[PDB]
């Protein structure tokens, strides 16, 4: 017997539905009462999520666009935003190749367990949470919102509308922000830049994004849900059942029954037209990084759905000075921002920082073993003037937070870490 | 009803206790019956555990020293060893800093569950594996060991005997190679330069290296073992109930119970003799990096055990040039060595390049996009001539070596990755 | 910039600890300001933590005594409620023995990775949640409340007053409604009814119930404290620090340093009067089913704390039928319950269950092969007279539930599960 | 630098294939190099599964037949074999309603993150592996083998052919002895008994099972494959692409697009026969327990595949008493083992031997307290005359196992946990 948590009615529902800006251009093909039915007679409160998605689509509205790093792991979160970043991204690839519960590496088709993102949305939300916690004890406030929100890769949901459902609802219970689903094959997803892509019908996505609304619905939060075609340079789809990509069903089939289809921007076009009423952000996988080829997509999109905004992928998988000049690459994201694209990622940005960074290290160290590490804590040192902090390790990671917990539960302990230490002596 | 598995016989244990070097100056307070007591019927084979240990006893004596830089992700090990370095350190304190199963960070106080060690040293030794896998198929003969020795963070235990036996027994299925074990209370474990450290009787934590030992031995593998003093700087101990650490004992204790005690080298060199018997290695951390003090620590437990070998931690937790000046600090560890200090390693190296490469690459990025990334991308290139190979994150992650499984599953497939992956087309 | 999960004002926060009744006899030593300190700029509700924690308490007032079984499996705890009980106790023994991180088998002794109780706790909670989402779509009004509140094993907190915080702060994300805590060595910690237990200073267990409170508080909920007195059979301590266990100390000490100490239930009594303030309830952990030592140990401590609730351990480690006759037996719980034991449980009920209940079909299928089977089958059909209903095992798992959800996505989806299932047409 | 762990050469691996009676019928479309070029230089022993794979393949030559029955939890596992079981079944469907890594209750349809099973075959391996040690310890020779062979499901395989391998992989890495695959569409996946199935094309599970075998062949172990149809009742499939499947197609097509098919024991039968050559047992789902059509669909197969073994699910989704008589029911077993199925198993007998013994202690709880469980305390009482062991839960839980560690670290430790408990003197 107890009223936490208690569910809303259906008319509470129906009315933040017709009344809330949020939902402006949101169509929903099931009913207030549907969504009801499914919150049993409690419904959790998912703060996190809650506050990220609102943060989020205000940002995306406020902000000439939001740009984010992919983030493997919590430090990384937390370097991000300490930096000024205002959004997480949070990369299925480099899940994939380095942070997932399968402890293996694995290239980019959704090779490991379903719940491998969530846990690590659990975890950027833990690290910037404990961030935050240890700005407060030492009055900084350099940062104006620690929490920032967090785009979580979903993939292809592995398996179907029912997977799709159980991934965005555990994302949501880790405190992710925006969720993205591609119109790929779930059993051959592949790398948005990687080939053998294999598309599945324009309404099976759409299915796709409508159970990744009503995920967020029963699970009471605005998530953003985020809709990618990897149309482009996809050459099959698994079936020639709708009749919208029929236009592109060249007839021909493979071993596996598969049907070859004519890609390029005209099928991203099509069915970005198609998930439009399904998706807060649209997205299109490229070949190359090309602010014509954007340009004609998002016109072409725009040309039906005005306010729909769009995502934009600036993939380390594209040798960008192979492709641009330094002016281009110094405008890319600013012309992107002027043509529709609110949210602009890099994907592998934590793979490469990682990897080089260490390979660099250890190379030097090598060579000429401490030497080469004394550089980088000299950079670190530099850097302090640019806002860095973590040159200091122990506070970095709440030794001074836990040392309150310890001294407001015993304010006698003589078993405190800060004093006394080497940080507090050489730093 | 098999042989698979099948236990030694105590004979034949002790034979390899009596004959082989790798045992000379081992003492063990147990018989070979009582290892075989504890063997069940059947005996699981540890092959990265066996092969790691075995490396790594050969390169302490093959090798000028064996230096190591710490590492939280799989990638950050493969980084490591593709640049040179023949062993891996995988720290407690970055574990609990960005790498542990609570998802939370933690300052280094043995706050995190007692598994997450283990499951990184398996995380490591799956991700250089796949490295391994990747080389064969690409023909690539530049690592000649890519399954580089472990040695991981036992830290204080996690509790009693029994809890230090359950983390090496973990430790080893997960393939280490060796594991040190400090002599601090594990309820108040303290990272080695953060003040409020308290000892436990010598004699406690000679029951943890034997306890250490009968879990490798019933698991079969000749785990390189290692003992850590923190006497150096820890002014507290639990109990004056042994002897040898009660000429340090003042005589005053603290309102827990705790008793205050002289700290030093004095302290440790006595503990370092006390543990000899019992470790592989011995290390004694310091509140600087001072050749001098290492010196008088090695020539005092040398005096006893000549053939001791010893590991010293060059902490990022000194500032560097703030106590030596740069010739010192190159030819730092060649000095070390010269002394008998066989394993050398950089604690946080990993937790280090990890926070400065993202903030550095976030803080461009939040001021001019895309030109802080391409800049990063091309030294990335650059790299290359060097040996780096991640710059194609494609194959580096394995998308090669799964082609080649779908390929021996059905040569016909078409949905291969790597083919016609921009990749492919613009690396 | 967000206002969803604004900290409360240290105001706020007093005024409901000089207000709410809740608070009546709880004393912080620490103050609201150092809670708001710790809380940084967002704190995340925990819904069920909070629903379940009134409820109990709730529960506590009204009804003439809580009773529960362990549930160490989601299901567990489903058969548990469907049966009519509204609480669910989970045994930190049964965790140990059948269901931890590790995977392993082990005795009562602290040895599993601190996480995995809080990781049953929300095991229980989902498998609550389902039944509750099923119930609600079957329009099932058999069960008043499905989210039973559950009271968890913190044994002795793994460590510190940091593990320990760290710990309460984990069960309370999962949605713990009480946990309760002992007075032993963590390192050395035994199963209430083993021997060799080691009991710690009085104070540092309040230091242990303060820093349990700290965690709920910090947490915004009003967690359910239970304190757990280990004294009645220990004949160690850590220490003599403590005068108010020095009565008791004997002069006497081990080889590993601890102090002998009289144990018995006058050693209880006045651990129990210390934790009083610091209690919602007080345990004493007996030797055997006795209800005059009950008494005994109720008067004793309501003389001091007349509205003191006291908690019993109905345990398994008794042979209930040795010590006492049917009649006694009967009437045990409910005499407890008239002498201020307003908590009672059988600790190991789901070990005991599972474990018989297999080796009984397994043995009888060893004989009789599938007869064997049909008779559990059969018992099960039988038992839906008394509110039995996994005998449909499908719809008793949420079958009928996802096709909901597979509906409300797609109404003509040709893929639902019920439809055509034997359990449609042969149940 | 080491030989341990080196992989064996194509030639050896060859030889093995054409002289070992093991792959007598086993046909393989790679080559022994294809095995070897993935196998990088280091090659894991994997004991446990090696182990089990052998006395799985020898018991099902050597016994009238194999039985056992679903188990979710290792004392689950323990009891089976205590009771006198030689065979372990490890069912997907108990995994996804009791036993998962999401932490939540799902219906049987591939819900649940890929390596949740992987995880229970360990937990499984590491209970019977407690069981042995302590029969070690008490002399007892009760049980001949207590690692009985585990047989897991690996479903649909969550995917494509590499999801199947890495699956597979896991499996082995966990200790398991064999492993089946079933021909339905991953993200459609239905229980055998369950509506809406979807049948993938002949060839596809056909490479499944060739997937299946390679990371066995990888793993350098001979798990037991088998492969199971879903065909006699499944009313759809996803193409029509292979012409093994299109004398049933029926030409319709659903709104998803697939494509209409005839189910029936015939579907089964063609499909048996195309597998046999990758298969060392097949098995077909049946919707009622039949001893006529399991003749008939054994005979079937046979008739081109006379050594081809056969297993049959004893499927707790019947309603027995409800098709068959008692007469029948107690030679059902016997006579299927007549008939070629040498393994036969109760998929959910943990789950409804662990619903039942709950509920029914819970609700006697309820109504009487104690009195309610002292009736299965003294239930296990009687049992013991059986073999039963568990009354005593210290020892059946491993307390005297690490009572032994203990002691043979410090045979002077004052902290052993048998010593002075209340098993010891009250049992
Ligand atoms: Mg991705
Ligand atoms: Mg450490
Ligand atoms: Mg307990
Ligand atoms: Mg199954």
């Amino acid at each position: 017997a107890s009223v936490v948590g208690t569910p809303k009615s259906a008319e509470q529902i129906q009315q933040e539905w017709d009344t809330n800006p949020r939902w402006k251009d949101v169509t929903r093909t099931y009913s207030a009462e549907d969504v009801v039915a499914l919150q049993g007679s409690v419904v959790e409160e998912h703060t996190l999520a809650r506050r990220g998605a609102e943060v989020l689509w205000e940002q995306l509205h406020d902000l000439e666009w939001v740009n984010a790093l992919g983030a493997l792991t919590g430090n990384m979160a937390v370097q991000q935003v300490r930096a000024g970043l205002k959004a997480i991204y949070l990369s299925g690839w480099q899940v994939a190749g380095d942070a997932n519960l399968s402890g293996h590496t694995y290239p980019d088709q959704s090779l490991y367990p379903a719940n491998s993102v969530p846990q690590v949305v659990r975890r950027i939300n833990n690290a910037l949470q404990r961030a935050d916690q240890i700005a407060k004890i030492e009055g900084d406030t350099s940062v104006e919102n620690w929490l920032a929100p967090i785009v979580a890769d979903g993939e292809a949901g592995f398996g179907g509308a029912l997977n799709v459902y159980e991934l965005q609802k555990a994302l949501i219970a880790a405190g992710v922000a925006g969720s993205h689903w591609e119109d790929q094959l779930a059993s051959e997803k592949k790398s948005g830049h990687l080939g053998g892509k294999v598309l599945i019908p324009t309404q099976q996505h759409i299915r796709t994004l409508t159970s990744a609304r009503l995920a967020a619905d029963v699970a009471d939060v605005p998530t953003v849900v985020i809709a990618r075609t990897d149309a482009e340079a996809a050459t099959l789809i698994t079936s020639d059942v709708d009749e919208r990509d029929q236009p592109f069903i060249t007839g021909e089939r493979t071993r596996e029954g598969f049907y070859r289809t004519k890609n390029g921007i005209e099928p991203c076009i099509a069915r970005a037209k198609a998930y439009a009423p399904f998706a807060d952000l649209i997205w299109m996988e490229t070949g190359t990084p090309d602010l014509e080829a954007a340009r004609q997509f998002s016109e072409a999109v725009k040309a039906e759905y005005p306010d729909q905004m769009l995502a934009y992928n600036c993939s380390p998988s594209f040798n960008w000075k192979k492709h641009l000049d330094d002016a281009t690459i110094a405008k890319f994201q600013k012309e992107l921002a002027a043509m529709g694209f609110k949210f602009q990622f890099i994907t592998l940005a934590g793979f490469h920082a990682l990897n080089y960074s260490m390979f660099d290290l250890a190379y030097g160290y090598a060579q000429n073993q401490m030497s080469a590490y004394v550089e980088l804590q000299e950079r670190e040192f530099a850097a302090e003037e640019r806002g860095y902090t973590a040159t200091k390790h122990q506070r970095e990671v709440g030794a001074g937070y836990f040392d309150r917990i310890a001294t407001t539960v015993d304010p006698n302990s003589s078993t405190t870490a800060l004093t006394g230490s080497t940080e507090e002596g050489q730093f």
